[PDB]
């Protein structure tokens, strides 16, 4: 059935976005002895060009990858496209062992595992949303606005986070209008997008109105409709973080799985990067949290590779 | 004397480093108004080529600002070349101001500041320690350690991680001698350098020998030689945080300026990045700060702008 290397597997990297990829490059330049397995849907996929990762500042995302695959396999380490769905412990605290099983069979053991699995965004039942989604029905203003900058923008009120979405949308243009949607808003609410002179147009969204592939507004339940050239949307964001959960890392109050600041969970030996456990992590952010668990995999690594050594020589002693 | 713009700075942040760029690029992205201050002193300028950043492994540091500095020129940052020798607070909690002050008069007035001085590589004074760092006389094994995988690699006993540091580079090399330079070894120190086939040669070294342009050993107080090809040290290693310190930036019980997980100070407006608050911060990841700086800081520069909004439409009141 599965996968072995006769020196064994020392981390098993689980998802390959910028997250996984930086520390797998960390780890195979220490000579770590690195598998990557990845299930090929990169979150930011929908979007052409991505903005704001020093140096790379409107790379295409599958170019990133690319030559970042490229750099990490340079170095020995090896790649498999497929999907992980379970991940089991062994072994005590102080040397732990895992065993990595794919859909479809195959199985690995490492030392350590990474995992980098993201999140994915739960949009709306709207009809044009998924379509649209990533060309000019957005979420993140960071990403996007500059590119949509003064032009007339819109907010769905599909989400408690809307109003402070409308509000954030404002620094990238003076026209700004949310569709409430239903929305409750409360007094604060109302009081803070009238004075950010953010307009609230009241009803029941139909659906996205495109004509030769562009967005050019918003349809109301009784066929109204407002002129938009860009809408964005909070999406409900779920961490893929059912390994972790399995694995029995611990939650922290805000429901997000909890880390250190390299990434270390509550269960030995067991890292989390990127979009799993942040929400707010774009992409350098990932990587950069990519190459701090490396960092600290590797010297707990040691740790543990001096510990054995010492145990050893002094049962054999002489 | 001073440096002014009509709308008013948004933010100032000092260091150019990926630290800053990277801050620089998202706010600026966000149309703040931002001017970067750096003095030119990248820590990794002695080494060639910077190894480990996702898709710009092997690039030149000088190669990396170069195109750092123009993606964020290209989005109206603008830079000064200089040295920040102050930085003072104004107005109340809730609507931070600062006075960035240069070595020669120049002073700007700016509503943030986000520090990214990084830190300062205390070496041991033997002769050609200078001279080689960077080249051959080396601290970080994630930066260098591949590059010189399995060579003769020896660890100067002139800090007390020095042992740990000759045990972390056993990962790189079989063949890794420790000088201990009168360094005071542990029992256990002792034991762990044993198991991991650490020799441990005593005696002061006199000087690096340097011939053709390259290390070829160390040499001790009576005139023994060890030939090696690279030879590592664990620097002092001290934040440029005067500045911090300066405006009260409580320190945690570790003695770094204590910040947040998106880098926020103790003091309200003022943010840090990179080796400044963190020694273990590779490139990357210091970038990776930069942006999670600037995610929170644009975030709350507008709660307060709406804040204010509020504040002056409740004023006038229609
Ligand atoms: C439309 C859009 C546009 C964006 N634009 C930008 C931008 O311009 N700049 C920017 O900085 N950020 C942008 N972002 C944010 C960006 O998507 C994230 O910062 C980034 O994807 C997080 O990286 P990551 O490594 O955590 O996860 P991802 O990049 O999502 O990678 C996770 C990987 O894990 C794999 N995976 C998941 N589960 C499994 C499993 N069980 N087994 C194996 N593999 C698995 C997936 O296939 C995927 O390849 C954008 C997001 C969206 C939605
Ligand atoms: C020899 C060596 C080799 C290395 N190789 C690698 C490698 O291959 N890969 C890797 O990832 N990392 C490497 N590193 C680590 C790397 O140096 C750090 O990760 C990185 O420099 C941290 O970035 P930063 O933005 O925090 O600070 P820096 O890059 O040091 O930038 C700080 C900037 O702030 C400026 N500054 C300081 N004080 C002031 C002031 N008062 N006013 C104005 N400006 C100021 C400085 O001039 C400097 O330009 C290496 C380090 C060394 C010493
Ligand atoms: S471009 C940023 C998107 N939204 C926000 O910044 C507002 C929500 C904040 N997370 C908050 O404080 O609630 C976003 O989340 N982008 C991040 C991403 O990973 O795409
Ligand atoms: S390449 C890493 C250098 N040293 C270590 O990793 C060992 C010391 C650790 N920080 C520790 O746990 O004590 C180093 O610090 N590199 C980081 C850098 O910013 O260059
Ligand atoms: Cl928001
Ligand atoms: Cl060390």
């Amino acid at each position: 059935n599965g996968f072995t290397h006769e020196g064994g597997i020392d981390v098993v990297v689980i998802g390959a976005g910028a997250g996984g990829l930086n520390a797998a490059l960390v780890l195979a330049r220490a000579r770590r002895r690195v598998v990557l397995v990845d299930s090929g849907a990169p979150r930011n996929a929908p979007s052409a060009h991505m903005q704001g990762f020093l140096s790379r500042d409107g790379m295409a995302p599958s170019a990133l990858l690319e030559t970042g695959r490229a750099e990490v396999s340079g170095y020995g380490a090896e790649f498999i496209r497929g999907e992980v769905d379970d991940v089991e412990r062994e072994g005590e605290d102080d040397a732990p062992r895992f065993t990595v099983r794919l859909v479809g069979g195959v199985a690995l053991s490492t030392r350590r595992v990474v995992v980098a699995t993201g999140l994915r965004d739960e949009l709306p039942d709207i009809p044009g949303v998924r379509e649209r989604w990533g060309k000019d029905l957005l979420h993140c203003p960071y990403c996007h606005g500059y590119e949509v900058s003064d032009q007339p923008l819109g907010v769905l009120g599909t989400s408690p986070g809307a109003v402070r979405h409308a509000l954030l949308l404002r620094q990238w243009s003076d026209d700004v209008v949310l569709f409430r949607h239903g929305l409750e808003l409360t007094d604060d609410d109302r009081r803070a997008l009238s004075a950010r002179q953010v307009p609230v147009i009241e009803g029941t969204v139909k659906r996205l109105v495109v004509e030769d592939d562009r967005l050019r507004g918003v349809e109301l339940a009784e066929d109204s409709g407002v002129a938009r050239s860009t809408v964005f949307v909070v999406p409900r964001m779920v961490p893929r973080d059912g390994l972790l959960t399995a694995l029995g890392c611990e939650r922290g109050a805000d429901g997000w799985i909890a880390t250190d600041r390299s990434g270390l969970t509550s269960v030995p030996g067991v890292w989390a990067v990127g979009n799993v456990v942040d929400p707010r992590a774009l992409v350098v952010s990932s990587a950069g949290m990519g190459s701090a668990a490396a960092f600290a995999l590797n010297h707990q690594l040691v740790d543990e590779d001096v510990a054995s050594a010492v145990r050893a020589a002094a049962r054999t002693v002489a």
